[PDB]
């Protein structure tokens, strides 16, 4: 087990984590994050996990998401930055 | 096990997902859609009767998404917008 | 073996009494339609005990997920506040 | 051998103890007559007090709480608000 | 296992957890917390931020599954405070 994290934002919209097994834990948004929706989602065909906005819901906490590498988390709207935390197991 | 995810939204209100268990982990809203209350349901047959269970209610400026936990359901399962114009994710894990 | 399960609380039908089984609860959340006020559901047992396990509003918190709540049948849930509809949804193991 | 459990806090009755047993929590919510203010509930040890949640009927009417299991005796003060709080859980032995 | 608890505030912003293993609950902020964003991270160097709270927005957060093995610090990355973080220290 070891803690794990990693930013999206407009300029690095995407983020690849190359057994091993990575269990999600929360997304945030960093406080000069641009008030709009921010959507993350995994790409393998891509699937939002999660929806974001400052001024309306700035984090949600991920249960039960554990990923087999190597996984692409793209941030597919929003400025960022945008984290995500988990442990690599 | 297997990531997986739909879409629903006011064109494809409906997604039919046919030992297999789907475990739900997170439902939330496109940036585009519609400010208003999003319901999905969850559809099954009872007693010979259509039964539908709402698991869910976002809206965009309200609660733009939320998390499913302990949902494991056994194919088939139908999922149903009962409102809202999307589009709408669920994701989940396909285990077989 | 599991069934899924749910039930509809609102103004007129304030009450559902859910009569070895366990009641998994998952969620529970508002209708379109509900009044935007404040919503409280409770579980009412005899010791008569309730206890409120949910408080929503429909432009405040629209829904809520439940978790570990295992229930051993009977069990009524009471909308003590909120015209409805309320809907909870939930595993029924046995 | 499981049995719901649940209180409640106000101003008048910030205090309320639970006195092998555990105790499992599973929500926090506030009353629809609570003051539009904030709520603060904390568990109370000896003092030791940890805050556990923070609602506000306009902004967080409710949370749930997730992997907290408690050996009496224990202690849930308002820190907080006018209330009414509730508390439920699942209280085992 | 023993409750276990910390305050990060614009004085104290840090604040470390020194076999052993601390599983979070919740976070939440104090009623007097300056009503703007406030992020709390993990720090191992590497920061790795859990939450993001707001009185106005987002008062508290719930964790879950986060067992983390001493030593660990956290770190308040934005925010007056109080903020509150909940924990079992087994």
């Amino acid at each position: 087990s070891l803690i794990w994290g990693c930013e999206l934002n407009e300029q690095n919209k995407t983020f690849e984590f190359k057994e091993h097994q990575l269990a999600l834990r929360t997304v945030c948004l960093g406080d000069k994050a641009k008030d709009e929706f921010h959507i993350v989602e995994i790409v393998t065909k891509s699937v939002p996990i999660a929806t974001l906005k400052p001024s309306i819901l700035p984090m949600a906490t991920m249960v039960g998401i554990e990923l087999t590498p190597p996984v692409t988390f793209r941030l597919k709207a929003g400025s960022g930055p945008l984290y995500i935390s988990g442990q690599h197991v």
